[PDB]
């Protein structure tokens, strides 16, 4: 468990970096995937090739904590990035390129280091916590399902700028994967 | 099956394919890479997905090749139009102009819309695909278990020139490494 909550920060989707075929609810706190490509103008902050949306908050220093639904997804990548990460084409999620993440993939839960370490999660989570210390370069990642456990700490993390928070909807080729991430009420 | 007579010798056009994609000197094999393959953009080349087409061009005749998917978690394997949409997100289907099978997560479907469900005992290894372009056929056969029907397209409104078409899938998991090869004649 953790003591983190006091941190807690409301967070809202920002338009202009989602994925033309992302749908956001009115109120910018969940997101889903859509079938069709959604009438939006073209921006060099818009990402291209995923299902891909930030926060529109800016973080450069604290102490800051949220929480994302993920309830009957069977794909997402959930966490922070750098401002500054590549938006067009093709790339990996990883530290290198300014990611600090995990994901479901195909039932195996991973940390997105290069390469990827799977991480063993006894109970699937429902919901997921994720905390940025700015000024000490960590990012952590809790069960909230499963006692607020552990799942994986990113540390000695180089943010070089402002973070956002991160997230990825996923595809849906199976069509298991229509869930929408939402980020929890506070 | 019967359709060995019509065996043509496939090369992949590099012009088409996703820039990450290696593909071997004598363009019969391609695999996903981890980064860019220091190839420069064109209107040719598939944007959004692992994708590469045979150079071959056919707009008559009964046309033959095969395909190895040893190994492969993932992969999209068929024909399509020349005219196909390379840039941004779409649907493998024949509306659009592909018309195809995949194995996506343990299960073989066929690209029409929306997808169906393929009836395959044993998993190939390698996959025929035979096209009669007069016919408006686009047939796929399982090697592995002695030349097997997977799936018949049939009323195909091919509307100009086919080109092979091949997705060798993302390697999210690891565990998508393998190439696809064009198996030798």
């Amino acid at each position: 468990a953790h003591h983190h909550h006091h941190h807690m920060v409301h967070i809202t989707l920002d338009r202009n970096t989602a994925n033309s075929w992302l749908i956001i609810s009115k109120d910018r706190r969940q997101v889903r995937m859509g079938d069709t490509h959604q009438n939006v103008s073209d921006n060099k902050e818009r990402f291209s090739n995923y299902p891909m949306v930030l926060g529109a908050q800016r973080f450069s220093s604290g102490k800051m904590y949220w929480e994302v639904d993920v309830t009957q997804k069977e794909a997402w990548d959930l966490g922070v990035c750098r401002d500054s990460v590549q938006r067009k084409g093709q790339f990996s999620l990883s530290p290198e390129n300014g990611f600090w993440t995990i994901w479901l993939w195909q039932d195996s839960y991973e940390a997105g280091t290069s390469p990827q370490t799977t991480l063993h999660i006894q109970v699937p989570p429902c919901q997921i916590g994720i905390f940025v210390d700015y000024e000490a370069g960590v990012v952590s990642f809790y069960n909230i399902t499963d006692h607020g456990s552990l799942i994986y700490t990113f540390s000695e993390c180089v943010f070089a700028g402002p973070l956002r928070p991160f997230f990825n909807v996923g595809f849906n080729y199976s069509g298991g994967n229509a869930a929408p991430l939402k980020l929890c009420p506070l």
